[PDB]
């Protein structure tokens, strides 16, 4: 269980799978 959220100008997503 992994969960990394990160926004940025170029790449805006997040991720929690």
């Amino acid at each position: 269980k992994w969960c990394f959220r990160v926004c940025y100008r170029g790449i805006c997503y997040r991720r929690c799978r």
